[PDB]
């Protein structure tokens, strides 16, 4: 039983628009911040790669559905490109080609018995909105509501699972370095917090919009996807345990405390540590923005489920490091990884499957056991179809999740493997492979070929159990 999926549990796979679509300027699509980064700053990206073509899923979406059907996916999580739909960012112009494209994908999925799950924002902000300052500018919350309205209006009759944002903890970091994630702005400890504040407001506006204008007719669910790693105490001391709690609150709690708790607002430790550090450095005002009481009440409770992106673990010890100012320095934890942990093709990604069970329990206890949908979990290598490391990664993480469900009572309701195909991997270009299907980026037809992990995942999805050969 601990190896069997609950009957209603949803299994599938996931992708993101800029990572797969290509067709970056085709049929009316406007430019986004990743078009800008890869065109203007190829020195930031491995091999100077771009997402101009990527997997060419704009043209090859029927092939993507074919492989999802082969895999036996029940749900396909994909994201919508904001600038493909609203090329100017604002809602004055709706690109019919964009509407037709996503309807064509949704309809193809449904005709093949696969449920669509749509992420509204996976990092590809229209450049016209970045030119106003992007996420640090609170005006983007209303622009995000207007974008969501166009999505609910056009697609909500058929789409019943929505995520507003994918991993703002990472995308806010685009405002904390001059050479990093788009838009590559160096405002650490200041602009990244402003970006977080806008995203939280935007998410809350989108959820209220669904309640007011769409839920009664459409009957779907709206969540948000938050990335978090497990943080294990470097030693068993109370002080190192405190540092791990700081990590959880500064990385997951930053977004989840305002939305998923009864109290709302940012975590106290976040408010308090940033206030103290700002005062010690001579600022008149805290670097952390504030919510009014009315805003706290508006934002809290804006969820039907919690999306979790989980990849790895860290060790945390008591102390402070990082540059002043920065979110890492403010967080009051020294983070490392254990050299014993198995490695991947990504410097930051170590294989620590027991950390997934620990994290699921931390979430259960902090947020009163919300329904959790694992929206990303996966592994990198440099290439190859006989992807034993990826197979092991998936089987171990699924086993740990199933223990969380069955033994620990955690309400996990679905899981989409990251990712369906090898991707444009952001600053890593085409150098790192996260797919369960390989794609030949040198072949204009971009054929998709199953790896061993795709065959194992199909076996899991078909049998609804972890096969005996992978059990302890
Ligand atoms: O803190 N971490 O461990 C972490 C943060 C952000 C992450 O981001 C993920 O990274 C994947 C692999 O590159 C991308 O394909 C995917 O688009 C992205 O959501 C993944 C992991």
């Amino acid at each position: 039983t601990v190896y069997t999926f609950p009957d209603e549990f949803k299994l599938g796979a996931a992708t993101a628009s800029y990572q797969i679509e290509g067709a970056w300027d085709e049929n009316g699509k406007g430019p986004n911040i990743w078009d800008t980064l890869t065109h203007e700053h190829p020195d930031y990206v491995v091999d100077g790669a771009t997402g101009d073509i990527a997997d060419d899923s704009y043209h090859l979406y029927k092939e993507d559905v074919k492989i999802l059907k082969e895999l036996g996916a029940q749900v396909y999580r994909f994201s919508i490109s904001w600038a493909r739909v609203l090329p100017e960012g604002h809602d004055n112009i709706v690109n019919q080609d964009g509407i037709d494209y996503y309807n064509n994908l949704i309809n193809e999925l449904l005709a093949n018995g696969i449920e669509p799950m749509v992420t509204m924002y996976h990092w590809d902000l229209p450049q016209a909105l970045q030119d106003l300052g992007g996420w640090p500018n609170l005006v983007l919350a209303k622009y995000s509501e207007n974008y969501a309205r166009v999505l609910f209006k056009n697609f909500g009759d058929r789409v019943k699972l929505w995520l507003t944002f994918n991993d703002p903890l990472t995308f806010m970091d685009g405002y904390a370095s001059e050479i990093g994630m788009a838009p590559s702005i160096n405002t650490p400890g200041i602009g990244d917090y402003l970006a977080a504040h806008t995203v939280i407001h935007a998410h809350a506006r989108i959820y209220h919009l669904y309640d007011q204008e769409f839920r009664a007719e459409q009957g779907g669910k709206v969540g948000i996807s938050l990335n978090i790693n497990w943080c294990e105490p470097a030693t068993n001391s109370a002080e190192d345990r405190a540092s791990c709690e700081n990590y959880q609150q500064f990385n997951l709690g930053l977004y989840a405390h305002p939305i998923f708790t009864e109290e709302g607002d940012y975590p106290a430790v976040l408010k308090d540590r940033v206030s103290r550090n700002s005062a010690d450095e001579g600022y008149t005002d805290s670097r952390l923005p504030q919510f009014t009481a009315e805003e706290v009440e508006y934002i809290r409770g804006t969820h039907d489920f919690l999306g979790i992106n989980f990849y790895t673990a860290l060790l945390g010890k008591s102390g402070v490091e990082g540059y002043e100012p920065s979110r890492y320095r403010d967080s009051g934890v020294i983070l490392t990884q254990d050299a014993a942990w198995p490695i991947s093709a990504s410097s930051w990604l170590k294989v620590v499957p027991w950390g997934f069970r620990k994290e699921l329990n931390w979430i259960k206890n902090e947020y009163n056991n919300p329904p959790v949908f694992i929206t990303e979990n996966g592994f990198s290598d440099y290439g190859g179809l006989n992807d034993t490391g990826r197979v092991h990664y998936y089987t171990e993480h699924l086993k740990e999740m199933l223990k969380a469900i069955h033994e620990d009572g955690v309400n996990v309701i679905g899981y989409t493997a990251w990712s369906l195909m090898d991707n444009f991997e952001w600053l890593r270009g085409y150098s790192e492979k996260f797919g369960i299907y390989a794609v030949d980026f040198e072949d204009p037809a971009r054929p998709r070929i199953p790896k061993e992990s795709a065959k194992v995942l199909a076996e899991i999805m078909n049998t609804r159990k972890i096969p005996e050969r992978f059990r302890d």
